[PDB]
């Protein structure tokens, strides 16, 4: 059965089982797995914050990204997160523009809120 033999996307050789295929449907054999760099895992919260991904970006866009549960955090392949982010945002440039818009909005809002509380303080103490 040809279906049962997976061509490795790294070495090009067929395999039947691997960590990456079992857990993530990533067709990469155990020989080619690079846990420290290419096939490193990241937390859901980290993936979401760093690459600006909504849950539906992970779960509803095709293919849905798979995760392993650690003990209770969901871990995703960074590689897949990054690919999904480029898909959703269109380009690295558009993602970088969004991250900059987000950081500037967040700073502006924190500053405004803090300053209003300082005013409220000075006003109440006065
Ligand atoms: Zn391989």
């Amino acid at each position: 059965m040809e279906f049962d033999y997976v061509i490795c996307e790294e070495c090009g050789k067929e395999f039947m089982d691997s960590y990456l295929m079992n857990h993530f449907d990533l067709p990469t054999c155990d020989n080619c797995r690079d846990a420290d760099d290419k096939h490193k895992l990241i937390t859901k919260t980290e993936a979401k914050q760093e690459y600006l991904l909504k849950d539906c970006d992970l779960e509803k866009r095709e293919p849905p990204l798979k995760f392993i549960v650690k003990k209770d955090m969901k871990l995703y392949l960074k590689l897949q997160i990054v690919k999904r982010s480029l898909e959703v945002w269109g380009s690295q440039e558009a993602l970088e523009e969004a991250k900059e818009v987000r950081q500037e909005n967040r700073e502006k809002m924190k500053q405004k809120k803090f300053d209003k509380k300082v005013k409220e303080l000075r006003r109440a103490v006065r």
